[PDB]
């Protein structure tokens, strides 16, 4: 029934004494190797993407609104700002807090964008309209993450996340110059070099979105671009018993690194 790679992120999930969740699709075929794949899990910051790419959608009609330049106040800053600090009494436009969100995980930035969209429900709706049925998007930052034992706020399953994330970064969901643009901001996130890319071969490229909150909760999203082969999706959901379990990046590597020899 299992098969050794289902059984291997079991091992490792009996081991780190949390709860995980993996979706792989292989775009070669179009295979997807599935760990608790239909639970429900604490999105954290990878809802950031969801955020990012609708505004990207907008912009397919709107062809000037990345460069539309958004205040930026004191009273906006919220937890983790390090990009929008730098911006206060000025401005960022939202190709500017796109990056922020995505690259730095500034939480400034994803309200935000959260903000552009008319509010988390814009998010969802979004999500609705690309066939994400899963997705759901209740709270700004930084309420969304708190991560709690069975509340459906603000999570999402690992094979919609993995099925979304191909549509956005791989498919046609975003316009071909969305697209690529996705991809270029997730390319140069800065949070993610303990994460699902210390589990792959350096040689290969990788796009992704960090996720953390409370209950340990430790997160990465990830488009993959091995060498001399089609293009992969991996989600690695991470989530713990106790509310102030420290972080677990190191289960995320482990599976990425368990997931890459069944390839
Ligand atoms: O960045 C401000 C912007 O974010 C939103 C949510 O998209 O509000 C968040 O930030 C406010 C100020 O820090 C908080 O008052 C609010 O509770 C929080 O959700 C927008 O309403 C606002 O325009």
């Amino acid at each position: 029934q299992t098969s050794a790679v289902q059984q291997k992120l079991a091992a490792l999930e009996k081991s780190s004494g949390g709860r995980l969740g993996v979706a792989l699709i292989d775009t070669a075929d179009n295979t997807q190797v599935l760990y608790r794949g239909d639970e429900r899990f604490p999105m954290c910051s990878t809802s950031k993407v969801m955020a990012a790419a609708a505004v990207l959608k907008q912009s397919e009609t709107q062809k000037q609104l990345l460069n539309q330049p958004v205040e930026i106040k004191h009273a906006d800053l919220v937890n983790y700002n390090p990009i929008a600090e730098k911006h206060v009494n000025g401005t960022m436009t939202l190709a500017e807090l796109s990056a922020a969100a995505l690259q730095y995980s500034d939480n400034t930035a994803m309200n935000k964008l959260i903000a552009q969209l008319g509010g988390p429900g814009g998010v969802t709706a979004f999500a609705r309209a690309i066939g994400d049925e899963t997705f759901r998007l209740d709270r700004t930052e930084p309420t969304l993450n708190t991560a709690i034992p069975g509340d459906p706020r603000d999570t999402t399953t690992p094979r919609a996340m993995a099925q979304t994330l191909r549509q956005l970064t791989l498919g046609h969901a975003l316009g071909e110059t969305q697209r690529a643009q996705l991809v270029t901001w997730l390319k140069g996130n800065t949070t993610g070099a303990a994460s699902i890319r210390a589990g792959l071969p350096t040689s290969w490229t990788v796009g992704d979105k960090t996720g953390s909150g409370g209950y340990g909760t430790t997160n990465d999203i990830a488009v993959i671009w091995p060498q001399g082969r089609a293009p992969l999706v991996l989600v690695t959901y991470f989530t713990q018993p106790q509310q102030n379990a420290e972080s677990r990046r190191d289960v995320l590597a482990s599976a990425a690194r368990i997931i890459a020899e069944g390839l």
